């Protein structure tokens, strides 16, 4: 279960980077220099690398401290054949953004905050990224009278608009996707799942350069079904990127690597995006616990693609297997993909099969065979 | 706090007229009369009355025994005053539907479920009602390979483009709301909030007759924020209707009425109807609990209407307070309303004091005053 | 993985029984008759069956009726070899239970609900259980005033103490064990979690004779971890019994087949159960969902067996791999088991190598080599 | 609404001193000195002030340099009349507590945890402390294999059993109280609930010297009723302190001011501790949001006292109003408070009216009037 640059595995410089500091402890671990994490990481076979500004450069960085900092990265990655496919901004750390970014009450603030962004977005393109990333973890608020939301949604909306004006004007080839979470570290977040962003770009000026970055864990903190989200997401066609992780439940965002938290959700998941043949990234936004050496951290991104790989291998098999193919038939799964009425509504209407002289009874008393096909998915996974 | 039909107060037959039944226990109220239901609403002081086609005609019921059915609950509309602004169809409680109406596997019963709908427009256009609402209650699985949810939402759509297609070619004034529900009585039930029910209608052919009817306690079930959710409804223009009730928390769908639950939140939440001018009904969908005898069921009823206009009047004193005005310009709320650039991107880029000369130490040192205006909201919805 | 009665796999009559009834909608299948359910639950492998008083004498029934009923049930078992471990009482379907049994707010109400239960502990040993079961489902309250809790546990600590005193009197070899659930039917249910009961036994006179017997899906309504709470059970020597089945996360009950739902926290059960030689049933307390026929409530309960013993495997393997017990020593699971200070407090106090001279940074420094010990886990449950 | 030090309002050093470090965010604000707490905090009507060691003397200080900070704070305690009545422990917040204090798998770490609490048990008792508090935020896990759950637990009984001997061997007069966290920061907290707390106290060798701290916040992260959970503490005579905040659901611990979150909660407990005649101190541990500056730390601890104070004169009001004992007689909360068999079991088995000839459909058919009684709880709160 190798993996090879090939499976488009990527990892953010802040995840094998997260030093341990939680709200009630101190950091267990040193700082990485990135590029250090850029030779270990593709020495396990990583594809490629993340960032956020402020991952890279220290803020308040002079210029040339800047260029210098860009150079070394640079050189890892020729060193090393390591890509950077996606980017995104520090809008959380900073007291500044205390009460958000492109959000915040104060109209200093967000300008600074578009201007932050925009000029990451142009060291986005420099260094090859194909997708700018946007998680708003300050855009929120903790009481009601803080935030009227719709003034804020007309900000967000004014946010997003400009960047893609900029985008446009620049030429770039770029598309933005917005990562939602319900809450933390604001109590509640705004755009807070996966629906709530789909509708939101619908709003936008250039919808077509908008998509979503959903994370496991994220909707998982809402007791969502992650790949059903994802399918909506995919219907949409706005599945522009994934952030692969665990999560035990409703609880604090706990970043735990891929396969960890609920592992059957992980399988379906895995099994979705195969079967939809998406071609992006499988970007791990995880942390290694902070009980880990710099071992464990390794160990635990190795565990990530790992995890990846046996779950498709499985996924494979159990839509190969021909006692699945036609369990899924007794299931009429293959019914649910026809159209109930390409004859039209009228015909529709005229159709008396349709419920003058349908029988309720006898459909209802068919058995949809789901307990059967699941115990069948169920052993695949397991390998029984 | 005394009800008037200009308060625009409305109730489901189902609602009152639950016999508590659970899925442990069997009911402990006898059946309500539609008829008695109407006149009982009428004289607490609600405006109408709404109904899913089986709560006023009986399943399997004769074209004969419609007829009479419909009449005498015509004759009760007239002797009371009493209007019929929303209706919607029962797609969950027969077997038939058990493993869906619009999305079921089975494609005769997605086409009986059509059928079984269009009935009830028609009935309910000629009763008067203004919203057509869809709760999509047995849409959904229990297990990952039991609906390939792109699929699904491929038969989801062409069901609601034939509805809208049967509404416009009939002429009928009436419009489409969406319910969401996360689960239950699913294990995972398709658009699962308001944001997944908004950027799905995006996808329908004629969206603009398509929007939500959101309720307190199903957003509440995903832990949500609800009135963040209508304010993104509210900025969509898509808020149609609303159902009101209470729900204490991540559990089963309680229905408690009104004001029970979240007390906070229902507080926010009338803040922003009020504020925002929504004109359309305050539906309840609430249950009696099966503690209550009738006495008791009536009691509940009005409790939902006076906890309504207990916040109104709380919510008017907060927003209409010189003190709490000027807590609204210390916590910046007026600049949140102003536009972030609109100068244009160009001047932006520009303005060396959004980036290049803006002092972030000065700006991040500014407190919020949040919590002073919270207590302020704290004190007015306690009367103190 | 084919299961023998040696195995001790039990089943309630209400599980493979129950009919489909959910909140929302009507049965989707025809009632079983207990002797057949006890045949087909015989051929499938299982040791033996439980029961409520009211699924096996249906309530209201004559003396003469509950002769022939209770006749033919041990004719069943007669010709099968099935035994009858548990039984419990059914103190939440009627009208007269729906503010409680043994804390029903009306006093009459506590006084028939005692004799309802020892009636059943009778024929409960006539027919050979070892274990009486008290799920307390309609114990508690939807609203703050109904119910004062100080006087609601001393009503309930007076019907265990009075059904303590009545087993011993009569001579009866049988234990109690209490069924923890957080809520649902009631909004919150008295002794919420396994922690609770625990607790409350402590109180009973004769705490001896009163255990706990927890249920999967019960303890995931409250987000907790159910191999930890096993875990304190076991530790408090009160895991009288244990209830199986599977629960995807905080909402209504599920009642999955046991390895659906959380199949890691299922992982971590079967090794905790088998590493600690728990001897009694497993006992599936589960639904077959209600898109099933017959064929589907058998594959359900099929599938609990076998899911079971792939784990079982699956945690031996694991535990018996010289690499996973080497990296078992690395994270010192092995100093965890011996004692802090066998020495004594004051040899602690004089011992400056434990505080004056102990070097923090050192003992910090060290990984705790978790996240590999947690991948050999991964592998193991998979197959990998 | 004003407090006086007769109200027994008491806050931790820790609480108004949080500097707004959280998962995502620097601080925001700088650190305060001890001694202006506890200025400010008299000022504003508090009785006393609470520490964790490490809150009061810098981690590492020399002895001298722990005098010196000892002296300042008595010198403001002695200036200002405030009082000590708890204090506790930091065994989470530096890197060698990674994998806990007192269950940490390493042996030295557990001693080291132990010499570290006893050193400040002596503090404690010389500054007036009655009461000890142990939050084991660390001791717990985020994977299966990481901590054997029994063995766990007989080193969590083995270091507090050896608190106990060392506080009976000095004479001092201090008692312990455990304070239960289902999560965060670990992935599981063990002893999550006040049942699981209450539970362990039992097998401890001198049970008398234990209690619980609850915390709002805490059990509400489990989705459980706090004030519930309090009347099982008060009802076993173990309610020793109590943690005063709000939380909004099932998420990340919020520590909200008091009375924020939940308010209906908020209401239920104070009408409990005020007519349970609880004695102890109102403890708010509470985070003042980091989006406030100075001032905004000042309202919100005022804050708190403010909404106990209100709460309070809610409550007794409801108490007190003849139409509320009237509804609580309807419901039959005074046969709640009566024995069901003070007879004897003989007596109640020879009694036909509670079983033979008990009239199951008349009592069925009584209503509970819990809605009606509910309602004038919520008059009351609103003031309405
Ligand atoms: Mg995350
Ligand atoms: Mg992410
Ligand atoms: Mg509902
Ligand atoms: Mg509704
Ligand atoms: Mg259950
Ligand atoms: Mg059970
Ligand atoms: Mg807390
Ligand atoms: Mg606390």
């Amino acid at each position: 279960y190798q993996p090879t640059p090939e499976d488009r595995f990527t990892f953010g410089l802040w995840t094998v980077g997260w030093q341990g500091r939680d709200p009630f402890g101190d950091a267990t671990r040193r700082a990485l220099d990135p590029v250090e994490s850029v030779r270990r990481l593709a020495e396990l076979g990583a594809h490629g690398v993340t960032f956020h500004d402020d991952d890279l450069i220290p803020f308040g960085s002079s210029d040339s401290e800047r260029e210098e900092h860009v150079k070394r990265f640079r050189q890892a990655l020729d060193d090393t054949g390591m890509k950077v496919p996606m980017a995104t901004t520090n809008l959380f750390t900073h007291p500044v953004f205390k009460d958000g970014g492109f959000t915040a009450n104060d109209r200093d603030v967000r300008r600074y905050a578009l201007r932050k962004t925009i000029r990451n977005i142009d060291l986005a393109v420099e260094l090859g990224a194909e997708t700018y990333v946007a998680w708003g973890g300050r855009e929120g608020a903790e009481s009601g009278g803080a935030k009227d939301v719709r003034d804020a949604l007309d900000r967000m909306k004014e946010a997003f608009d400009l960047l893609g004006e900029y985008v446009t004007s620049q030429g770039y080839d770029i598309r933005f996707a917005i990562e939602p979470k319900p809450n933390e570290p604001r109590g509640d977040i705004l755009l807070p799942t996966v629906g709530h962003a789909l509708a939101f770009i619908e709003r936008l000026e250039r919808p077509e350069l908008y998509g979503v970055n959903p994370e496991v864990g994220h909707e998982q903190m809402a007791g969502l079904n992650f790949p059903h989200g994802i399918a909506q997401a995919l219907w949409a066609g706005k599945l522009f990127h994934i952030d692969l992780n665990g999560q035990n439940g409703i609880k604090y965002d706990q970043d735990l690597r891929f396969g960890a938290g609920d592992l059957r959700a992980a399988f379906w998941l895995v099994d979705l995006l195969e079967s939809a043949g998406y071609s992006g990234p499988r970007h791990f936004d995880f942390k290694p616990p902070r009980t880990e050496d710099f071992d464990g951290v390794w160990a635990s991104a190795a565990g990530c693609m790992r995890n990846y790989l046996i779950l498709k291998e499985r996924a494979a098999a159990f839509r190969a297997d021909p006692e699945v193919q036609e369990a899924l038939r007794a299931s009429r799964l293959d019914e649910l993909a026809r159209p109930t009425a390409a004859d039209g509504l009228q015909a529709l209407l005229d159709d008396r099969s349709a419920f003058e002289e349908f029988d309720v009874d006898a459909a209802a008393a068919r058995g949809m065979a789901f307990e059967r096909l699941d115990q069948l998915a169920m052993d695949h996974l397991l390998g029984a």
